[PDB]
């Protein structure tokens, strides 16, 4: 990458309908406390609601911005109604060239540190003076941070433990 | 709507999807809200399903047309059943594929 920079597209206080400070796991702790991805929020019920979301951001910057956003995959109807009220979901993305409505999977999982839930994440590259636009009614795992690239060539991965 | 490829070669079929903007655009141009577009050959086995984000307009347009094509062999039948947003073919190609090339970008 020639250029990158972390930028707030969605301030976490925005969410005046949603509760985005309960979205957190004992299979993220951070500081003895149970913690979550930082640069993205998982927004739960609001006084057993989950209004619609209809959240647009326009690319007012001068270069190309990578976002990231995700779906969680619960347990069972049970687990659905309870962080999300609405028993049926979906997450829908749209830029001038994203198309894309996103639907919960409920199976029944083992256990990875912890869950038997699962965060999915999609990502898009978001051009100057594009939008996106996000809509969900629950399951959304929507961004806070993006980040800001240009890109001038390309390399590999390398692995090494140096 | 059923086709059967009564010609001796294969067949190039072209249709397509509209995911529109919204129910109230769905509604104004299908009326059925909830709709779908199933395709089915002798290999052929889809359900398409139209999808509603909101989105930037390119041409004018927050509409996006998704396009999806087949090889139909001699003496199989190509088999549509659509409720809405169906953009449905009227011509089709007949091929025979004897080689291949690639595609070459020149301003020549
Ligand atoms: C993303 O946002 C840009 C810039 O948006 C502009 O500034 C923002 C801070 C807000 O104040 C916006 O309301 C404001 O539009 C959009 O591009 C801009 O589009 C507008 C029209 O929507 C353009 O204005 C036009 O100006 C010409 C003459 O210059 C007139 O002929 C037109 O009638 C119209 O007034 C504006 O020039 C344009 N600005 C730039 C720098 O491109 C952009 O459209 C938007 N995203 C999407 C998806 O559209
Ligand atoms: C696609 O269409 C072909 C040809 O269809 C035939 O001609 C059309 C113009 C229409 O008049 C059709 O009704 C007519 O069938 C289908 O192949 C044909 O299948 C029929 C049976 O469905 C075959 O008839 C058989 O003939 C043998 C003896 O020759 C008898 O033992 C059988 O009882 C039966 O009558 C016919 O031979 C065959 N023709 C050719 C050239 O293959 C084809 O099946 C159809 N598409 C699909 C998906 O089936
Ligand atoms: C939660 O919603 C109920 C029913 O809609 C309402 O009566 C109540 O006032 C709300 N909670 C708070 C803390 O206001």
């Amino acid at each position: 990458i020639n250029h990158f920079e972390k930028i707030q597209i969605i301030p976490k206080s925005s969410w005046s309908s949603h509760e985005a400070s309960l979205g957190v796991s004992s299979a993220c702790p951070y500081q003895g406390k149970s913690s979550f991805f930082r640069n993205v929020v998982w927004l739960i019920k609001k006084n057993s609601t989950y209004p619609t979301i209809k959240r647009s951001y326009n690319n007012t910057n001068q270069e190309d911005l990578l976002v990231l956003w995700g779906i969680h995959h619960p347990n069972d109807a049970a687990e659905q109604t309870k962080l999300y009220q609405n028993p049926t979901t979906y997450i829908s993305v749209g830029t001038s060239t994203l198309n894309q409505r996103l639907v919960p999977r409920i199976a029944t999982r083992s256990k990875v540190n912890g869950q038997s839930g699962r965060m999915e994440f999609f990502w898009t590259i978001l051009k100057p003076n594009d939008a996106i636009n996000f809509e969900s009614n629950g399951n959304f795992i929507a961004p806070e941070y993006a980040y800001k690239i240009v890109k001038k060539g390309d390399s590999t991965i390398m692995k090494s433990e140096l």
